[PDB]
């Protein structure tokens, strides 16, 4: 059976170091995305692909991002949280203010909206 967004999901988390990084959010984004736009199959394949070659799986993923013509272009999508709290540890550094126009394509792998206004864009 087809696969999943949570299957894909911890497909690519198998192949990251620790846990709760910016890559681990940007597993997430391209899952919800890639759902969203019936796309799984194709980021599936390219992924599989780029770690054939021989790339890093970091590597990998952003090359999905430049691959994979539903993020060419695409602005981060907004995640709405309570605070910066919310945000694991490990991405707690990544956090940047949010630009004009930010791109997935560029490293802008999500924009978080606290409840109190503020807002961050998650930066690789
Ligand atoms: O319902 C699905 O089919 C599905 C598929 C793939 C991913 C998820 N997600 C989650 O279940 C989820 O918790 C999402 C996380 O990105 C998330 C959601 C809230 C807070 C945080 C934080 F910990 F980074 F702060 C992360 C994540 C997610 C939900 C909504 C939107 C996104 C997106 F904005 F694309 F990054 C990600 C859901």
């Amino acid at each position: 059976p087809d696969i999943s967004a949570k299957d894909l999901r911890n497909i690519m988390y198998d192949h990251l170091p620790g846990f709760g990084t910016a890559f681990h959010q940007l597993v997430q984004v391209i899952c919800k995305l890639g759902k969203d736009s019936n796309s799984l199959d194709i980021i599936h394949a390219e992924f599989q692909a780029s770690l054939a070659e021989g790339d890093s799986p970091q590597c990998a993923l952003i090359q999905i991002t430049k691959r994979v013509p539903i993020f060419q272009d695409a602005a981060p999508p907004v995640i709405h949280i309570r605070s910066r709290g919310d945000i694991p540890r490990a991405c707690q550094k990544s956090l940047r203010p949010v630009p004009p126009s930010p791109k997935i394509d560029r490293g802008w792998v999500c924009v978080f909206q606290l409840q109190d206004g503020k807002t961050l864009g998650l930066k690789i």
